[PDB]
């Protein structure tokens, strides 16, 4: 629906995923932290291409689609809350309710037969961990933590963040997240220097392709995930050789990180420990448009009681955020940039040439192309 | 000829219409107004897509085609007007006649076949109430009051006007001025509040569907238009409602306007009286190409002699225009534009849900649909 | 293909030209100084619509396509030359041979089944008279002077110039370089005035429409151009007319230049002398992409020794630079970006209405179709 047909039908064991390049219908996303929407205060957004208002009244969150059912307008041209429970359009004054979205009044005219008869789109939004999860889907929504990764939602789990608007499509940032051989770009991070990490510059793989990953397809509350096993059953390269001769060494730090590398679906990395052995990382890469993406960026650690928070806090300010989500994944923000155009005519899912660690990134469009909850296309944006 | 033809099988009450993106051939436009036009300083503009260009020659005005039929470069890059009733392009000086575009001499060869045997298109030209209307079609064309609201040249009405280049289509813009509802967005002008104004936020329409509007294709000079009289036989709704409590006004205002609004082919609405009741409102929405337009936007008063017209022209210079051309008109701007998204792709034609006061703007469909002199094509543009 | 066949269709005797929106593969384009491009400090440039890396390695140049295999990405984001005869790709360490091509690394996986079964595209390079030219092709190249206009590799031709990237199509470029009637363009250029150059307002041929132009088919190196005559067989316009009466006249002077003006295969202009008469112009128009060219300016001058190499160098600086390549060729640059529009769609191949001087435009088209090595299309853009 979204791509050339003469692309999708020369990639035969992934073409969903290929056809994909507004993201997954049918799963949350986070989209903002709950702190960043005041009572009565909407915000304006973009998801899996639809504009969204989404606002927070008697301190719960809804959403609306940011789109007037009449001439197509959106609502925060100019927002008009003219009651606590309902929106009024700017333009002719259709009033919908924030609740189920039913067209309830038209000021301009008490007497329309449409009062009562038509309906613009919701969409479910929770919040969990300070974040806010919009459902970008139809019907009653599955729990938060079927698309969520292991350990997100833990009692214990104190999650900060970071937020913000990349340009390359989502996929480009899943694929460079989950891949082995990456790791590469960041052999010069101030976090390896500074934080004393132990940093191979990739490994050679051992054993045959079943053997490089694990899939989750099971998983109690039905979480669709890929286990990156590389460097579990690879040998580490610390030695990169040109013609024999040592041209770059890894980092031989002493803290051990990224034990264990997952993605889930619908598109959001786990990396554990990382970027401290006590935390975890969990970043999603959300669809926005075809060519944009949130880098939504999180950093887990347990917590048992307050000032524990306190100084998770205060760690998080000053070292976490700085050194680890800005100066270690940096260099995947220009990284994925640098895979936008030979991707964007949608030709380099054909021309590219995968080696074998790309073993993980081939299980993540597999298991993504047969367990996510339907392909967002154009008819649900303009429709 | 210019939208998808899927889209035009359904919109079947007014394809011809939903054609014409760059709105109708064979009609006048106001471009500009004659006192921004000097003796011998020719003017650039683009009409229906067409780049144009305009002289003052012994104070008549002359219309070429601003493309050399040589290597098609705009004369306006570099204008050599070297006699007063010619042109020649700056490239290989073909010169033109500005009364009949005749290629009558080139100046890099005076012996080429081409002299006398070529001819750039020409558009008439005529001004009317200090303003320049270009006929944009072909052949004989008819009187300028065809394509003109009733009063615009009766002989003591004085016309004072502004001009700008608002980015939307053409027809988002008609329908916004000739939509009975729209009124909404001019609840809080203030030229409603210091003139006493009147305003309801809309009206509760009485009687049936053929006693909503009135089509105008009956008139003895060849005019073609609607009158929206849904404030005839409705009721006007002062008091915003939602749920039963008021939640919005109308508020204090004396004076009665725009009980006389119609919409006329090409795409030029008159408001009697307004924003006085002494005086009226017509304005164009001119097709640029297909994402902008001028809005041409004029007040007339009947004046008696030359101190009539002068205090006319004072209070228009101090009041009229800061206060209802640019104070009540600009939501005008900001409404279009909010629709672009929509109406872009040409889907919204289908995807819009109208509601009763909308009879005014089907009619108007309907209308420009029927009787219409020809639609506009990029055939036309080009070749 | 980057054209479509209801224009081609139209465009008989030469098509291939049409087509050729990108320029014509295999022959050798100049793409930089020699000064410009020094040992170990790679530069990228995008030529024929390929991003293109060259280097210079123990004083000899080489050129590798700017695109990894791996994952498509330009290696030139981040450029990793780790051994002088390789460059390693920033991403996951793909490691290519300048010399060849050969993937022969991968630091990230130094087991991989790709090594030594991958070769990136390499193209030849070669720097005569301190410019750098690139066999944008496939296979054994030929021979340099082939696509060089005759003298400009002439033992004592010294060879300055400048370089700049110019917003048009490149074969815009060509046909007002190659334009005998665009001379009026130059006509107030402060070179006419200032050097006393004899510059008509153009020529009326002389007699027959075929002998305006001399194929250069023959030529034992296999150059293939056109020698426009019109200037020695026509009579000058001195005097232009409009009416019968002049307006204009042409630029009397002493100094007769461009006696010899050709149009040289893959788009180099000769001029003969100019601008000085013991002095020639050769200039390329080197295609970027379908939008842009190189507009790659040279002046030779016979230089005996040292001193008259030095003298010519400061008079280039003083003086030609600023008046010649600058001051006058400044408005062909503004001439070929006032065509753009009418071509950029393609129609204006179709809707152009030629004169007689225009032959040697025509001949320039139908010897470009007839002996092009090539039309490089968006599939070796891609592959
Ligand atoms: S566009 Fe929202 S009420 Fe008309
Ligand atoms: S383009 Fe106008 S005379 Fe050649
Ligand atoms: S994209 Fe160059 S090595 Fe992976
Ligand atoms: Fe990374
Ligand atoms: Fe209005
Ligand atoms: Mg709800
Ligand atoms: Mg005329
Ligand atoms: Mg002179």
């Amino acid at each position: 629906a979204n791509v050339d047909e003469a692309i999708l039908k020369r990639v035969k064991g992934w073409a969903p995923y290929v056809d994909a390049k507004l993201g997954f219908r049918n799963h949350w996303y986070p989209v903002m932290f709950s702190k960043e929407i005041n009572e009565g205060e909407p915000k304006t957004l973009k998801l899996l291409g639809e504009n969204l208002l989404v606002n927070r009244i008697d301190g719960k969150l809804y959403c609306l689609k940011d789109r007037c059912l009449h001439r197509g307008v959106q609502l925060s041209v100019k927002v008009e809350c003219k009651t606590k429970s309902t929106i009024t359009c700017w333009y002719h004054a259709w009033t919908y309710r924030w609740e189920d979205g039913v067209l309830c009044d038209i000021l301009t005219n008490p007497t329309s037969a449409q009062i009562g008869r038509q309906k613009l789109k919701t969409y479910p939004v929770q919040e969990a961990k300070g974040c806010v999860f919009i459902y970008l889907g139809d019907g009653d929504p599955p729990p938060l933590a079927r698309d969520t990764p292991p350990n997100f939602l833990d009692d214990d789990m104190e999650i900060l963040g970071k937020n913000q608007i990349i340009k390359s499509n989502w996929r480009l940032a899943v694929e460079n997240g989950f891949d082995p051989s990456h790791i590469y770009i960041h052999k010069d991070s101030i976090l390896v220097k500074d934080n004393d990490l132990a940093l191979p510059l990739g490994f050679a793989p051992g054993g045959d392709r079943k053997q490089q990953t694990r899939v989750v397809d099971d998983d109690v509350v039905g979480r669709k995930g890929v286990y990156d096993l590389i460097g579990e059953h690879g040998v580490p390269v610390f030695e990169g050789t040109i013609g024999g001769e040592v041209v770059r060494e890894g980092a031989y730090g002493e803290k051990i990180v990224a034990n264990d590398i997952s993605i889930w679906l619908p598109g959001v990395l786990k990396v554990n420990p990382f970027p401290n052995p006590d935390m975890m990382q969990f970043e999603w890469y959300v669809p926005i448009d075809e060519n944009t993406h949130y880098y939504f960026q999180t950093l887990g650690k347990p917590c048992a009681n307050d000032e524990e928070r306190k100084k998770y806090e205060q760690e998080f300010e000053s070292k976490w955020k700085p050194m680890a989500l800005e100066g270690f994944n940096n260099d995947d923000i220009w990284a994925r940039e640098a895979m936008v155009d030979f991707y964007a005519d949608d030709k380099g899912w054909v021309n590219e040439i995968l080696f074998e660690s790309d073993e993980a990134i081939v299980a993540w469009r597999k298991l993504a192309s047969e367990h996510n909850q339907g392909i967002q296309t154009q008819a649900h944006v303009s429709g």
